[PDB]
């Protein structure tokens, strides 16, 4: 198995460390979509990270449906999800607001480093600035309701959230101030010392 | 169930499909995250759609997350998608790019119409163009080699893939050429004709 794309992107990162929570083995190859253009669209002619390579060369993309066929290769016993259904449904919906808060960073990394200063729209950055505050919003009052396990064991949502967190606060920190969502910059910082995401770092 | 979201977003177009083919009862709340903000923020603080209000009041959003939820409600007989390694692997393959498709298709809408023309970004616009062009290209390869079937019955790649397809035509349309991509222009125009399709307009 080959996983294609950097690890400061949130969605390759989930799905290295979803790799290793699920034990499967498998190379790392960094390649970014935009300074490595050609040498990605070799692999992978749509250009989205991550991009997972199967072991018949089976080339796959989106981060959630690459961790589903994973999940699949790992078996029930290993799942990062849980199955009954209150469980998996607040599993989901944590994950959901974890890569929202992912895809509105991305945007406005995208809005201020894709195009030149002129062409950048402020009723666009304000919108997306805005749904990425919901989002961390959402995920504080889940968290502080209905705390995370802190065992060293990890689930979707966990390493999700926890890489989420360390994106937005290494790319668009501009958008947070100290003490903000304790709850969730407490989880990620937790999750960030546990030899996974150690042996994983986004940069 | 509630679906909150314009059937024209082929992200909420392919959970309203998936729902009736799972056989799942919901209630349709037509609402845009754009002439609707506030009425949306009221559901979701998020404003993303599609967002499912569960039978509990649980919002969910992310329109594969939200899939994953109601193949676990409605319980493996009734999935849309393969279980076996193989045929599991090509659907996701499948999903992968028709939602890649659908990404790339958005994304040239919103450049071209939430931001005046002074503040579109030609480069942009190439680059996701050619991601698109990309896309359908390897979906056509998939179908060229195992053709989809046409017997009434859709698994999770055809219900994305025609979807996807159907909105890039309605949408973005000038970045095709007619006769490019037969083989999922031909599945698209068939999976509209059936019954879940017609009776779920985008
Ligand atoms: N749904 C995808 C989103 C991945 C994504 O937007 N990746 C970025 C890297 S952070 C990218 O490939 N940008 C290239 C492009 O869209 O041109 C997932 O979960 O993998």
């Amino acid at each position: 198995l080959k996983l294609i794309g950097m690890l400061d992107s949130p969605y390759v990162r989930r799905v290295a460390i979803s790799l290793k929570s699920l034990g499967l083995p498998f190379e790392h190859h960094s390649l970014s979509v935009f300074s490595t253009f050609e040498q990605f669209k070799a692999i992978n002619p749509v250009v989205k990270a991550p991009t997972l390579v199967c072991e018949g060369g089976e080339v796959l993309m989106d981060s959630s449906l690459i961790i589903d066929y994973l999940e699949t290769l790992a078996g029930p016993q290993r799942s990062l999800m849980p199955t009954a259904l209150p469980q998996r449904l607040r599993e989901l919906r944590l994950v959901g607001l974890a890569l929202a808060a992912c895809e509105k960073s991305v945007q406005i990394v995208y809005e201020r480093n894709l195009r030149p200063a002129e062409k950048q729209h402020g009723p666009w950055l304000e919108r997306v600035g805005g749904q990425l505050q919901a989002a961390y919003g959402e995920l504080e009052q889940e968290l502080q309701k209905q705390p995370l396990p802190r065992d060293g064991s990890l689930g979707q949502a966990g390493i999700s959230l926890a890489v989420a967190w360390s994106f937005s606060q290494m790319m668009v920190a501009d958008q947070f101030n100290p003490g903000q969502f304790p709850a969730v910059r407490g989880f990620a910082e937790y999750a960030e010392q546990l030899p996974v995401f150690l042996a994983t770092p986004a940069t």
